[PDB]
């Protein structure tokens, strides 16, 4: 991984030691989004997470069932220490619903992607700020050999530059600085404008308003990853969709 300090360094050290886990074909999240775009349907990816470095108690299976007929897909937190998730959330949800599942964790080795796949995930997130460029490209290719097209998280012009050169086709534009936790949307529109035509673009959020989703979609954004506000009030999905 990259050199890190604070909670990032701690979470990556943990992930490097993540025990692997021996265990329905893939439904592409990327594809589904495209198809939702072609039908003029707002594509929301609802995030399940109990905590965030948020503290909600909500059943994973009920949440996923509730979201099932609305969302383009579900991202599930499997990171155990800061987000209070586990592989078992992913396992139960992937067995309970039939929409694409994105496994959200801090992926630093190959075995975590084996885990994603054997747990029933259709895709994974990879984070440009966590990894060297060579590690990113290697893990992207590893996920592809399983038939997963990963969503690569970018944060700035540097992130995108590396993501594009290694051949990413699916990109999450995050406005969160992972270290400081602060959300800054000021480079968001310019980042979105720099993404090529052939890439499926997801905005990651601190999204809570329909209005904001509409402005973004006008700019060409393909889908919307939404966490905190859905965890606080699942019912908001209706306004967003």
């Amino acid at each position: 991984p990259r050199y890190l300090k604070g909670w990032l360094e701690d979470v990556v050290q943990l992930s490097l030691r993540r025990p692997s886990l021996h265990a329905r074909p893939i439904i592409s999240l990327r594809e589904r989004i495209l198809e939702f775009n072609k039908r003029n349907n707002t594509a929301i990816i609802a995030v399940y997470k109990r905590k965030s470095p948020l503290n909600v108690e909500r059943d994973p299976i009920e949440y996923a069932k509730f979201m099932e007929r609305g969302v383009v897909g579900l991202a599930i937190l499997t990171e155990e220490k800061y987000f209070n998730g586990s592989y078992e959330d992913l396992r139960k949800i992937a067995s309970s619903v039939s929409i694409p599942i994105l496994m959200w964790d801090i992926i630093v080795k190959e075995s975590q992607i084996d885990d994603a796949y054997n747990l029933g995930a259709d895709t994974v997130g990879l984070i440009v700020k966590i990894l060297t460029e060579r590690e990113l490209k290697s893990l992207l290719e590893y996920a592809r050999s399983y038939g997963m097209e990963p969503a690569i998280v970018i944060n700035d012009e540097n992130d995108l530059d590396i993501a594009l050169r290694i051949g990413a086709r699916f990109i999450i534009i995050s406005s969160h600085d992972l270290e400081t936790l602060e959300i800054n949307k000021e480079n968001q529109r310019k980042l979105i404008s720099m993404v090529p035509s052939d890439v499926v673009k997801v905005v990651a959020s601190g999204i809570s308003e329909r209005n904001e989703i509409e402005e973004l979609r006008k700019l060409g954004v393909n889908a919307f990853e939404i966490g905190s506000s859905l965890m606080r009030n699942p019912e908001k999905i209706k306004e967003f969709i």
